[PDB]
């Protein structure tokens, strides 16, 4: 919300071309996808795709109710005192090679600006060997310990990706926004010990999905919320951009805060998101609210923030509700709802519209349904396939076919091997049907059984 134009500067571009090819199976299926628009010359569609990535971001909330600040705070409790709060800042040798169990910072990953406006890649800018930035780099992050954020400026540019056809009609393409990389790493220093914690326990209690993975976790998952009589799906829409100001604050004083055991800096770094500048072409502007992608906190952020507003949605729809009544599961925006009341999400939605967030009811009908249950629901495009003790992450149909049809010239056995591993859970005549296009053209790819033992020996 509110975006501010400044004053243009240098040409940063924006790509305007698609890797995405068609495979030999999108004759086969024809899915309803199709590459995102990325120039304005684009004649699947009618619209300006820079207009409409420009049109959002109207105005975020100034204020926030009361509700949110307790429920935010009775949240942190039960968080820290699960995961404690030993929650201090990461050296930067620390931050590049990951903490153990915590992947390190990618190579590969844009570095940011102007490094590449340069030309240059994120291992020009550091040693990695002896975690030791260029006196350039190493100038900038000394200036950011310093309270000072005004040389930071996020690469923005469009997402380059399948979408809907509708959504490729209509040129609203989602907007990809990559900090520089000294940003990065300060991020990782001040919220990654946190983190590394954050991911090593998905589960109901924490209530976060963050680094799990379907094929193992999925049982426990699903396990977990078999007991409770009800299961909601909600989806949001717009979470990233909706995130007020007053939240980010939230956020700092009350989670984030130096009694909780961070780095007093954090309060500063979060304000460098909630308050950001960008570089779009030769456009400069800043939006106040609303969170930025890019690094590995984004996934992390929402999950928190999502505990946060559904439950203060709940506080504010119905009276005399407690915390407990509710086990939520949520991987960023996408959110699971647990619980043996039954609640409807129909007037909640009309609570968090006037506190600027938009709930929907992921069915393509605006009807939230009373009666919800484990098997109705999805999460992380994938449903809830009971098969004796385990669960299976059985994936959407539609959307295997959407996978199977497009594909980056260079990383198609590898882009192969990631699939056989989701339509595994689908059987083996819907999945010998999915990969029979490949097989007709001369592409060998694993055997059903290959695949279906390779998933029965991690329970083992």
């Amino acid at each position: 919300g509110a975006l501010e134009r400044l004053p243009d500067g240098p040409r940063i571009h924006v790509p305007r071309k698609t890797a995405l090819r068609p495979t030999v199976a999108r004759q086969v299926f024809q899915p309803a996808f199709a590459p995102a628009v990325l120039s304005k010359f684009d004649p699947r569609t009618d619209a300006d795709v820079d207009e409409v990535a420009f049109s959002k971001h109207t105005s975020n909330q100034e204020t926030l109710p009361p509700v949110f600040r307790m429920v935010a705070r009775e949240y942190a409790n039960r968080v820290f005192a699960l995961l404690g709060r030993d929650n201090g800042r990461l050296s930067v040798k620390q931050a590049l090679d990951g903490l153990e169990g915590m992947d390190p910072m990618d190579k590969n990953t844009s570095p940011g600006l102007p490094y590449t406006t340069l030309g240059m890649r994120r291992t020009d800018v550091v040693d990695w060997e002896t975690a030791t930035l260029i006196p350039f780099a190493a100038e900038r992050l000394e200036k950011m310990n310093n309270k000072d954020f005004s040389d930071i400026v996020y690469q923005t540019f469009l997402k380059d990706e399948l979408r809907p056809i509708e959504k490729v009609q209509a040129a609203k393409t989602r907007i990809v926004d990559v900090p520089p990389f000294e940003h990065c790493i300060l991020g990782r220093q001040l919220l990654g010990k946190f983190a590394s914690k954050f991911q090593t326990q998905p589960g109901l209690e924490l209530g976060s999905a963050i680094g799990c993975d379907p094929d193992v976790h999925w049982t426990a998952f699903g396990v977990a919320m078999q007991g409770f009589e009800r299961v909601y799906d909600v989806d949001y829409s717009n979470f990233d951009s909706t995130h007020s100001v007053a939240m980010f604050r939230l956020l700092a004083e009350e989670f984030f805060s130096e009694e909780n055991g961070f780095d007093p800096l954090v309060k500063d770094y979060l304000e460098s998101l909630a308050i950001s500048k960008h570089a779009y072409e030769e456009k400069r502007y800043l939006i106040t609210g609303g969170l930025p992608s890019g690094c590995a906190a984004t996934s992390m952020l929402n999950t928190v923030m999502n505990n946060i507003i559904i439950r203060a949605g709940l506080y504010l729809t119905y009276k005399n509700f407690e915390f407990d009544d509710v086990k939520v599961l949520s991987y960023g925006d996408d959110l699971l709802v647990a619980t043996n009341y039954q609640l409807n999400f129909d007037r909640v939605r009309t609570s968090l519209a006037k506190t600027g967030y938009k709930i929907t009811p992921a069915n393509k009908t605006s009807t939230f349904p009373l009666e919800s249950t484990l098997e109705d629901v999805v999460f992380l495009k994938r449903k809830f396939k009971k098969e004796g003790p385990l669960y299976r992450p059985v994936m959407n149909r539609e959307a295997l076919e959407a996978m199977l049809s497009y594909y980056r010239p260079g990383t198609l056995s590898e882009k192969l091997t990631s699939i056989t591993m989701l339509a595994v859970h689908s059987g083996k005549q819907e999945y010998d049907r999915l990969f029979a296009p490949f097989r007709e053209v001369g592409v060998i790819v694993p055997t059903f059984e290959s695949v279906e033992y390779r998933w029965r020996s991690l329970f083992w």
